[PDB]
């Protein structure tokens, strides 16, 4: 079983912290971003997901709820079982800015993916 | 404010609840989705999420754990208060598929819009 | 139907102009933004794509060269035809921002939908 | 450098041969896939796309045009000089399937990425 539960970096150096999986697949934790719009904001940030309980790879998904921006980014992939017995977490994310007007809402939602490791 | 809490239906049909927002911007619900690789085998499913706290037309991320697939969507987008001051969510999703190896990430993540308005 | 040939309006009001589709679905066209990162520069850009050559409802891509920036967008989508005989492109897109390092390229690509009609009327 | 001319490969195993680039950053190729929904239908499909055409590290995309399917892929991204004079172009994806009715287009589009950089043996 791969699951969610310690501590995870990915490939732009951010670490994160996912606490316990509960019964129902759901999970808290904190995120410290390596990059950033602005990279003198940067603060620890919460984020919050549900990943599938029953599978040993399962997907999942979270959201992170930047404490430094109005932006918010959701992650969603699966938790693999690597050719070493290792955890990997591919993901892909949607990052969504905070427009003033419904009329820029085409401006605002960049995307791409995230490879985790244990720390 | 704009604020998720109720209850919405998206262009495709589909219908969602979210319940009460908490202190942190926390949210729980569920949907019913009208559309779906497998028609006959759609179920209620929950979701979890988090929206910004303090803005009027705050962006917001949510996780549809499907109970009906190995499956996952992530949700993000933004709340606004439209030219007749109605509430409408605009949202872009990740649909993340469950494959059985790694070498086949390629293949599972499907990406597109949804325009929730009250029910 | 369903040859991209011919002029589009999306839903943010962009226009644009789609040559002859060529033996091998191949088509140029031109096209004017009506939203951009900064729209006081907005100029009439090039495009290229293909479209599938037989088949009724099409899938196809292209890619526009934006003359004012150092962008690029890509859309894909498919020629829908309605059940009044009325064409409809259904597109979604990625925006490609120039970045200059590549440890940056994480923030570069921006995505999101169009759909195009035909445009209604002529001047 | 940075001119997509040659032949390239990506990480999942995909060659590209991308022919000359014209004065105008437009150009054709040949793509063949390492893999697909079909895998056993795989034959080399063309490609047609624009880059920044003065960029050092121009901004790019390009369609291609299955021959085996009747689907579309469209790539966007950047060409990169890396610190040691290495060209790897950074691109995300959309892959593009036909559906029928349009009712069914929110299932149609992937989304993904690939790395790419010149192919390093010659047969
Ligand atoms: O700058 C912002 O608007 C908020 C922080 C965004 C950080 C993004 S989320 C996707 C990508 N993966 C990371 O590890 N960090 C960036
Ligand atoms: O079929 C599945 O694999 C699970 C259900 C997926 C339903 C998707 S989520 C994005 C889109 N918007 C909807 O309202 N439903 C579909
Ligand atoms: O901002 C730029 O540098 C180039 C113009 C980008 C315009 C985008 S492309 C996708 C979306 N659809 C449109 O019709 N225009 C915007
Ligand atoms: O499956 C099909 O009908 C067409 C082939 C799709 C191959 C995709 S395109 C994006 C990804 N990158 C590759 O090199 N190949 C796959």
């Amino acid at each position: 079983k791969c699951s969610l539960t310690g501590k995870w970096t990915d490939d732009l150096g951010s670490n994160m912290t996912i606490g316990a999986v509960n019964s129902r697949g759901e999970f808290t934790g904190t995120y410290i971003t390596a990059v950033a719009d602005n990279p003198g904001n940067i603060t620890l940030s919460p984020l919050l997901g549900i990943q599938h309980k029953r599978a040993s790879q399962p997907t999942f998904g979270f959201t992170v709820n930047w404490k430094f921006s109005e932006s918010t980014t959701v992650f969603t992939g699966q938790c693999f079982i690597d050719r070493n017995g290792k955890e990997v977490l591919k993901t892909m994310w949607l990052l969504r800015s905070s427009v003033n007007d419904i009329s820029d809402d085409w401006i605002a939602t960049r995307v791409g993916i995230n490879i985790f490791t244990r720390q």
